[PDB]
């Protein structure tokens, strides 16, 4: 079963903890990857009642199993904040536009 179900994407707990792992290294370092510019600020203009404190930050959770390090990012990502701690999985996937829904 999936612990995150990003549209027909599969993810496990342990798939979620090494993107986000990658992409806050990334933000203590300083540094991004990407044309994007990933991780960057997500502001959850969605309004999602995450459980943890902002700020939020975005980073592409592949359904390859590789860590991003440039190029398409895909539909999902891994949102993190200042502690490292996870917010949530969420979709470009099934919404319109650019805008996010969260996997189930
Ligand atoms: N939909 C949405 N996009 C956000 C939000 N915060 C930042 N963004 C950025 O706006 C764009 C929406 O797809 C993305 O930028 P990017 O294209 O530079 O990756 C995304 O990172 C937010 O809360 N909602
Ligand atoms: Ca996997």
């Amino acid at each position: 079963a999936c612990d995150y179900t990003c549209g027909s994407n599969c993810y496990s707990s342990s798939d979620v903890s090494t993107a986000q792992a990658a992409g806050y290294k990334l933000h203590e370092d300083g540094e991004t990857v990407g044309s994007n510019s990933y991780p960057h600020k997500y502001n959850n203009y969605e309004g999602f009642d995450f459980s943890v404190s902002s700020p939020y930050y975005e980073w592409p959770i592949l359904s390859s199993g590789d860590v991003y390090s440039g190029g398409s990012p895909g539909a999902d990502r891994v949102v993190f904040n200042e502690n490292n701690q996870l917010a949530g999985v969420i979709t470009h996937t099934g919404a319109s536009g650019n805008n996010f829904v969260e996997c189930t």
